[PDB]
């Protein structure tokens, strides 16, 4: 139905709703690649709560569409576009400004955790800007969807539990992410200097790192506690959001959505 | 300056030439307090002065150090040959036959280097680089104990790191640079990498189970090279030595040769940067 424009398997073409004039991007793949995998079940469980999240700081899926051959995802569509490419144009940001957004990441992982949905590739590509200029988180519950000369990264963010190449807690790996998030916004660079990759990683598994003088001592503490290399000794979304650096001009968000619609729903979802 | 009239500018590396003998070199420029107040100040002495003393077809050369009272001056040989993997984007795959010629090349180095007493420490393809003879060099060699090597832009590629490095704990040097050998010679033959790099996480996954599925146009032989070369297990990890014996790695093979002096007294090494 959308009046579809353009543009391996996740060509996010732009779009329209036509019959309420909306375009909002879609992300297209392959129909058989997803309904053959492992994570098939969670894909459409995932897909399917994330359907019905509505939160502020979520970019939302309003619709998921079916064909013989492609599944079309409909996902709201954020001009103010990425957060870091705010950071460029400045370097750095306030702590103010970065409280402020920090806090909203926060709260939004927190809405998907509840729902026992974790993203495990939170990055800055997926940090987004609404027209108004508030934080969309991105790609939530899209992790699992399925999968030359230049590569681009990442994977400074990538938790050590992940380096192992074994299981980590979903929770964990979020939520440390989200502290190098917050150590770039503040200082500007990536708290692990890229260049050299084995050092990088040597680095992250001591979690040893050059904080910047302009830290203040608390943010500092809680970056420590964010970023401890171990899962279960790391700070839980609940002890963040009772921090003294976080707390500050905080105000808690309280979204009203509806319990879980119909699983059916789940089951007839992509058909 | 020392020899040098230096350009601009390609950790900072420049353009410059050797006017004595008027002769073209790039240098590598860093400051000596970074250096000096290291974890591995020995360790990059050591092998430093090694690679000074070192000469290989194969091995882009260090000519000597410059040092001053506010930095270090690194002289290497200058390759206008470029990155090998250039010569993959014009036809893709490269064949059998000359992707066993570079990988001879590229392992000849290695155990030069290996046997030597030093490690490469981070094999990856900006490193590996081509002469106007159209010969491999390969670079950055005894400089992964510089200190700190080297924002939004980034291209590593965590590929070629061996698992045991992803651990960010210990190793053996030689096993991880066996293993990124093992990783360039089969994006070589298959113009693509083993392991999809998109999904990180999985990305992972995939490198410590080491589990990468090889192109049908891949012989036999050359496949169980690389399935012995790209074990996870740095204890069960192919060795150079045996590399060299391999079938595959046998045909049409001829040890290189070059005379370096036995490495010069140490005490130079010691006086590498006052």
């Amino acid at each position: 139905k959308y009046e579809v424009g353009r543009t391996t398997f996740a060509k996010v073409k732009f779009a329209r709703n036509t019959d309420t004039g909306d375009n909002v991007a879609i992300k297209i793949m392959a129909k058989s690649t997803i309904l053959k995998n492992r994570m098939v079940d969670q894909i459409k469980r995932e897909i399917s709560i994330m359907k019905i999240v509505r939160h502020p700081n979520i970019v939302r899926l309003y619709e998921v569409l079916a064909s013989k051959s492609k599944i079309y995802i409909v996902l709201e569509f954020v001009t103010g576009g990425e957060l870091f490419d705010r950071i460029v144009h400045k370097g750095r940001l306030k702590e103010d400004e970065s409280r402020k957004y920090f806090q909203q990441l926060v709260d939004a992982v927190a809405h998907c955790h509840s729902k026992g949905v974790y993203h495990r590739d939170l990055k800055p590509e997926n940090l987004l800007l609404d027209t108004n200029g508030n934080l969309k988180v991105s790609d939530f519950g899209l992790s699992a969807l399925p999968q030359l000369n230049d590569t681009c990264g990442t994977p400074n963010y990538v938790a050590p539990e992940v380096l192992s190449g074994q299981g980590y807690d979903g929770s964990a790996a979020d939520i440390w992410s989200c502290g190098v998030i917050l150590f770039v916004i503040l200082a500007g660079y990536l708290p692990f200097s890229e260049t050299d990759l084995p050092g990088l990683y040597r680095k992250i598994n001591a979690a040893e790192f050059d904080c910047p003088p302009w830290f203040s001592a608390e943010v500092k503490f809680l970056i420590h506690r964010i970023l401890d290399p171990n899962p279960k000794t790391r700070i839980q979304i609940q002890g963040i959001k009772k921090d003294p650096w976080f707390r500050k001009n905080y105000v808690p968000i309280r979204a009203r959505e509806e319990e879980e619609v119909n699983l059916d729903d789940i089951r007839a979802v992509f058909d």
